[PDB]
This record gives structure tokens, sequence and C-alpha cells, in this order.
């Protein structure tokens, strides 16, 4: 299953997906996508 958990240590909006991906991959996740109302990066992990 795909589980998306927000990037807590993320800063700014998820507009720059590079920053989203960087945070998510460094935190040990496959990828980061947008899923929050406030344009929050969500790391998509596999459950």
């Amino acid at each position: 299953r795909t589980c998306q958990s927000q990037s807590h240590r993320f800063r700014g909006p998820c507009l720059r997906r590079s920053n989203c991906a960087n945070v998510c991959r460094t935190e040990g996740f496959p990828g980061g996508r947008c899923r929050g109302f406030r344009r929050r990066c969500f790391c998509t992990t596999h459950c």
C-alpha cells in the first residue's frame, strides 16, 4: 500500500518538488509528493 506521511522537517511549500524529494529521500522515503492543503510535501512510503 502507498502511505503518505507529511515531511515534518520540510520548509516552504511543495512547489519546488526538488526540495520535497530531497527531504523525503534523505529521511529514507521513495519519493515526496504534494498532499497537504497548505502545500505540504508528503513522503510516499510503501506500507
